């Protein structure tokens, strides 16, 4: 059974998923603006995170553009940040798509491959597993990259 | 591999897909506007096509204002319309969402889903099958109950 549901994730949220997100299936979050050019972040400007039930960072992709990098970790609901995975130049990655932009993820089971519009920009392996059972759009309207509310789009019931 | 591929497509034109889609794949149709008191069709207001390389419309979605009906059907390039399949009250289909609207359709081999937004309105069963290379969205700014040019997203390899 494949279903589609949409989340409008106003910034600095969370939002429970109706449909988990397990392997086989792809999130994908719709931006309606890029701006590479806000404020610094506390370091980071934007985050966008797949949370487990018991509240694990199964996937936290960070937006710096002070920092100018992309850094894509997990870390238990009481643990420490994990192993940072970095992809440098945040603007770059964006390149080609201006005003607007989109971040797509898929679960493939053992890793998580994230794509920056049409740029898979890591092929991050898992460092906790599990189902996705809600999303966050972490920012500040000042300083984040994306505009206010982050519409995403979940596939599910894919495998 | 597995990857996302964007498209702007303007009414009344096609685009070539960068990646084919196939079985076990889906393609998103996003528009910016949704108007459901457009004028009447010719008889189509607005049509989304899925064709094979050979030009056959693996699959067409039309909406009928006047007729208050979403018709989907197949042909093959010199061949006559098929069977058509209808589904009533266009506007109940898209309730829940305004000012803008979302067309998905998974490839499940045999058969293409179709959901608008949320809502899966027909699990329409091939009548001609085959990879999926272009795409379009014919309407006319006047008449066309999506935005003058409608978005696809297709993600692909994901058998
Ligand atoms: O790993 C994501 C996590 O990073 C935190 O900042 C890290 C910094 O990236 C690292 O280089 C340094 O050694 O430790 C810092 C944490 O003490 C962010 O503060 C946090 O919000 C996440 O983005
Ligand atoms: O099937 C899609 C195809 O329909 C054509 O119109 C049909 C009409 O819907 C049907 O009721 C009638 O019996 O036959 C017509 C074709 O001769 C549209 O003209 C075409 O553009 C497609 O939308």
């Amino acid at each position: 059974m494949q279903g589609v549901n949409i989340y409008n994730i106003s910034a600095g949220t969370s939002v429970d998923l109706a449909a988990p997100v397990t392997t086989g299936d792809i999130v994908t979050f719709f931006s309606s603006a890029l701006n590479l050019n806000a404020g610094a972040g506390n370091p980071n400007n934007t985050t966008l995170n797949l949370f487990a039930e018991n509240g694990a960072y199964l996937l936290h992709i960070a937006f710096r553009l002070q920092e100018n990098v992309i850094i894509f970790n997990s870390r238990q609901p009481d643990g420490p940040w994990l192993v940072e995975q970095r992809v440098s130049d945040v603007a770059n990655q964006f390149a080609g798509i201006d005003g607007k932009a989109m971040v797509t993820v898929f679960d493939h089971g053992d890793k998580y491959q994230v794509v920056i519009n049409e740029k898979t920009v890591i092929q991050y392996t898992k460092q906790i597993s599990g189902l996705t059972s809600s999303l966050s759009y972490n920012a500040t309207e000042e300083t984040s990259i994306f505009s206010t509310v982050v519409e995403a789009v979940t596939y599910t019931g894919l495998a």
